[PDB]
């Protein structure tokens, strides 16, 4: 009378509305009418008043029950993170239940300890926040794997993820020589971001190949083989993954591996502070990498910053960034490093060291410094884009400047028949030139005659030579210059004699030369001292097949 | 007696605190004295029990309606999210309301469908998860807009979208031919990320123009028209848009359609499969442009990945990631692609296949490869970065190495009145050099007299010949080389008779020559074998106006 | 009897699950036995019912007590976000809590008034969404801190906060002239997205140096100092920071200020518009430079996009994206800049400008356009990567085309003894070659005779000279080409009459021309019209060292 408790009674006859105690004396509200049922064992007409089924938010005119579908983590699932309590089953509930998305969810504040595998069921992951490598964080949001769990050791603990992973901070505590890695995702359609790792053999794990696979924003400490692993075990061959912002810190093996081939890729940003190695690859095809910074080796004493391991199975890339190198870590990519004959890690290279360009299996390589140019190969070529253009080309040089002081470039040529040295007198106001001739030389003992494009000196008679085109050269001379060098007289050695000469053109047809000044070649005629003609033993004439 | 339910009851005074059933059964709670007003009617003076403004958590002291302000979604308005349910009215009931925040929410599980238009009114979009293409991750979470629905054939599902759309997973149902859109969002501050599109016509439409518009990590399958369109209607310009890390697969259409002008954007790391087409635009101008992956179409035969409609529109880019063509793809903007006299896709290309430079409006064209440099207007320009600098330039080139083994870089000289190639001697230690000299010629038969750089060849008397200066012509030798050439006698095409030069140098003022070896030019002497003085009809000269 | 209402009695005994009320009306459920303890003075006993301690979802049989750990915002702690009330002390108490994460978060809507500083206490900061600069947004969510509250003037609103900054709007409204700086967050670890900043003194104000540092995505309207500010007051250096996607609007001061050095950093898709400073540095090494928008200064007539204030202290650079300056901004690092003696923005420089490559302290400057070439200290060099190869190199040009139709290239020589440029005639199928010989003149009245590549000419006897190699010229000739130039007789000037000349060679070895070709040099023998010996005063001759 004095205070408000009645259980069921079977003599009662409860009305829509009454409300009485279960057993446990929860109140239970009848819903029915004549209502005779014993709520303790048939609810059936009842419900209980305590439950957010019953709760309303008059705000929404909606239960509380529906504001409860807003968000739903583990704890959701009876997940303590408390630090000591293994959350396995809660997480593994989480991801069998039909009430949960496309994510699992931590709660606000925990330590959510593992001791044994979780199953995502293509669910992907968030976390309660992205914290430093420190306890502070640890403590107020991370999973926690528990590497000294014997079911756990040389697996992964979460299998089956779905296309993300963010926001979330994980470690392995007591795992090492445990080989637990934390967590395998599919590389076809995911995006990693805003994760701390910590521990672990494998960080991420990475299954089939990569495709469409974006990954940014992450601090990947102290993994025991690698930050990132990708078997590709069908070798698929991965292709267009990102790699941004990660920094790798005092891991004893390398930040990435590549067991197989990795075309269209790019890694840009990245850190590698104290590993025992940096990207490894069986192939990298046509893959970006912008900036690294690797400062120092844990145990290693020296390791490159890319290490692909195929013969000429480094090719296609742009090496686009300045990469640090400190403490041991070298490159095969600088601008400056010398070409090979074959297996150079091909690609272009741009940074303040240099503008280089590299294929893998030749020893040809360009260089553009502040100086000028640097070849590999002992040979720089100067041509067309244009495969089918045959034209020669026209180099153009400063040399002075014009009356108005203005810069003056001069043209050079290069034809199959002139080689020549443009100029210009901005006082008379005339062109000039600088010459290259061709020379030629006749020897009587001579094998067989010199010949320079198509012209020989022969002996038509006694003084008399003709510097002519042998047969198939239709090339012809267009008022050229002429100058005949020196005779060697009586023998090859000479005896120090000397004779006169003088010349004679060489029509291609009647008329050539007197009218048009076009020559097939000339004659040179030598005379003694007495003026009867005489033949030297050898003799050098020099000239020019235009003007 | 036996269970709790009291009605209201008008004789009865309710003194504060005192508690009976509303003719619904729901428990109301007197807070006042002397209570004699009917909640049933008048809810002054109580307050029902069962509400979350009565509800407390007491580890915070606050009611459960506080707490249920941390998270507001579509599923606080009535929206189901079951796949059958049209929820658009819950959606505008959102935006509508004064209790919600930014942007729009989904619950935690859900397959909203939207069979009507819903204005955001300014709200961004925060969808539950970011999936694959896929029927798992849609039953999950995602927005399906049903394109069946008559009342959004040929409209965009959202409207008046805000600065954010984020963590989406949005698709259209049975909307084949009825081009519906997905959602309007304005081109001026944009935050989009995280997404995956499915279906639709227009999947972004962007409204106005860009400017600090920023979209990254989409998945946007299937499109009928476009992934991303912006008409820019007012033709303001696109600015300053940045598009990374987008997958375009399998749309009927383009992967982007700007109808009108970019500047200053920014694309990277973007996927073609089987589109019919890539990006394409009015003007693209000072862009940059990285990675791209390009692999089939779905029934084109043949598209280029950048497609730039204007005449000379396409200028000032950066194409500086390889882009990977597959199945049907080209490219205007490779390195090795010869240039057009206009309309060439203008910018830089830097990638393994090699480094280029050139502008819209004209044929010029550099490359750089492993083997040398490639021209596409048959020239090559050698001058100062200062345009107002006029000295001439050294060219130094390696040609053999020192005495001590060190590379030994020989300097050419080309100045206006001298052409050199320098080299050294270290075993005496001696500078040496190879000459290009003048040469010139003379000829009573030409028309008019030939001149080299100022000088020119005239008879002064009978077996007299002056090398001498035009007019104009200021320039000296100094201490130079001369050599004279062959003289063609009695006739053009020459007797064959010889003769025997001299020369004599002709000052610049009053010992010029014989003090400081400076001429003006000089003189040539013709004699005969009788030491007579002669004509020759045509003769050379060759000299340098330096030693 | 017509209600529900029983207050504590010392006289009653409460059986387990009986229910009163407290004297302020609340009910209380008895969980013990024979329970006599007054619930208003002792709980013991007792639990409250409408406590979320008492509430269960029976969806998951927990209480709602464990569903509100799910989200934990400062409306928890008693914020409300009303645009008027000083929330400090409640932003406070969360991160004062035990309760709460890694992060604070805001409720789903508020403006949330701080009239006193917070200090995160290590947590980081989440908003309730990153919105457009206007009020709209602000009244949906953002924090306002009250610039004109005495107790922030000279300070920083917030302290001490973690590694996130995310999804925010934030803005100090009445603090102009107060010098109210936003948040302070340290260098080491950071992740920093999705931001909206208005108003403040420095906006971000990081704490010691760089590190591991990442910021995108953010709009950072009228700051009155900085966007970003680094002070590194220890001089750790800063390293390794990325600033992507920041548009900088108005502000009175400059986007970036750091007061020391920073390496290794990245910046790209930035804008500045209408600032009055782009970003300043005392240092910048070795960082990354893309895309800027530079356009318009606020009160500002003239400044550089990046302004380093150190000597030479701006170097190994990566300026690889289009910089577009308009209404006053200036560069020091395009392509097509001069080179300075000293002071260069170091670095290489990539965009359709030109890509060019200079050094801070010295004038050396490549840079290469459509046209070709361009250097800034007069001169390009041509050389080998490797340091130690000593051959000559080889440079082929396109001249023609070979039978086939096929470009023909032909190769030159430079070695220390010959310089050639190859042709080749596809008629005859001969090769060929253009010369340029060594040139060297004997003149009795030279101080020493001229010397060229360890060769001078000497008078032996009357009429009889030798070109002979010096000591320690141990080079030979092998199969040359020799011309003799022109006498001039009896004194400097000449006398106009002539001379014949012949020649012999000089043997290196008995028979070394005769049966090899090699010589070490050769004599010249002049003799006038009656076959005399006789010494020209001044002659020239011109030779190679090779055929």
């Amino acid at each position: 009378t004095q205070y408000y408790l009645k259980y069921f009674n079977p003599e009662i006859v409860y009305p829509k509305n009454a409300r009485i105690m279960l057993d446990n004396g929860d109140i239970v509200r009848s819903t029915v009418v004549n209502n005779t049922s014993n709520p303790n064992v048939d609810m059936t007409g009842w419900v209980k008043v305590s439950s957010v089924s019953q709760i309303f938010d008059e705000t929404y005119n909606i239960t509380q029950s529906v504001i409860n579908g807003n968000l739903i983590t583990v704890d959701n699932f009876g997940a303590k993170g408390d630090g000591v309590t293994d959350d396995s089953a809660a997480f593994q509930a989480y991801c069998d239940s039909a009430l949960t998305g496309q994510n699992l969810y931590l709660g606000a504040k925990g330590r959510y300890i593992l001791k044994n595998q979780v199953d995502l069921k293509g669910k992907g992951l968030v976390g309660n926040g992205c914290g430093k490598v420190s306890e502070f964080y640890y403590n107020l949001g991370c999973i926690d794997v528990d590497g000294s769990s014997p079911d756990l050791q040389g697996k992964t603990a979460f299998i089956n993820c779905g296309p993300t992973i963010q926001n979330l901070t994980a470690r392995c505590s007591n795992g090492a020589g445990k080989q637990v890695s934390f967590i395998e995702i599919d590389g076809y359609l995911a995006n990693i971001d805003h994760i701390t790792l910590i521990n672990f053999y494998n960080q991420i794990v990475v299954k089939q190949a990569l495709v469409g696979f974006n990954f940014t924003n992450a601090w990947l400490y102290y993994s025991q083989n690698a930050g990132i692993y990708c078997e590709d075990p069908l070798n698929r061959v991965s292709t267009t993954g990102t790699f941004h912002n990660i920094y790798f810190q005092l891991g004893d093996g390398h930040a990435m591996i590549f067991d197989r081939d990795v075309h269209g890729c790019d890694f840009d940003n990245i850190i590698f502070e104290s590993m025992n190695g940096g990207i490894k690859a069986r192939t990298v095809a046509h893959c970006g990498f912008g900036k690294f910074w690797c400062e120092n080796l844990k145990t290693a004493t020296s390791k490159d910053w890319l290490e692909v391991t195929g013969a000429n199975s480094c090719y296609g890339n742009s090496f686009t960034g300045y990469v640090k190198l400190l403490g041991g870590w070298t490159s095969k990519t600088s601008p400056t490093l010398d070409s090979l004959p074959t297996n150079n890690y091909g690609g272009v290279s741009v940074s303040a060291e240099g503008i280089s360009i590299v294929n893998a299996g030749n020893k040809a390589k360009m260089l553009m410094l502040p100086s000028g140019f640097k070849t590999g190969n002992a040979t720089i070529d100067e041509t067309h884009i244009s495969s089918s253009t045959v034209t020669p080309l026209v180099k153009r040089r400063v040399i002075g400047a014009d009356s108005s002081g203005a810069q003056y470039l001069a043209s050079d040529t290069y034809t199959k028949l002139s080689r020549k040295w443009g100029t210009y007198n901005h006082g008379s106001n005339n062109a000039g030139a600088f010459y290259a001739p061709m020379m030629l030389t006749y020897d009587q003992s001579f094998s067989t005659p010199q010949n320079n494009n198509g012209w020989k000196i022969v002996k038509e008679s006694t003084g008399v030579y003709r510097v002519e085109r042998v047969s198939g050269n239709t090339s012809v001379i267009t008022n050229g210059h002429i100058v005949v060098g020196s005779p060697l007289m009586g023998s090859r050695l000479g005896t120090g004699t000397g004779a006169t000469h003088g010349i004679q053109m060489i029509e291609t047809y009647a008329g050539s030369w007197t009218s048009y000044t076009e020559a097939a070649g000339f004659k040179v005629f030598w005379r003694d001292s007495s003026n009867a003609l005489v033949d030297p033993h050898r003799f050098t004439v020099a000239f020019t097949a235009t003007s």
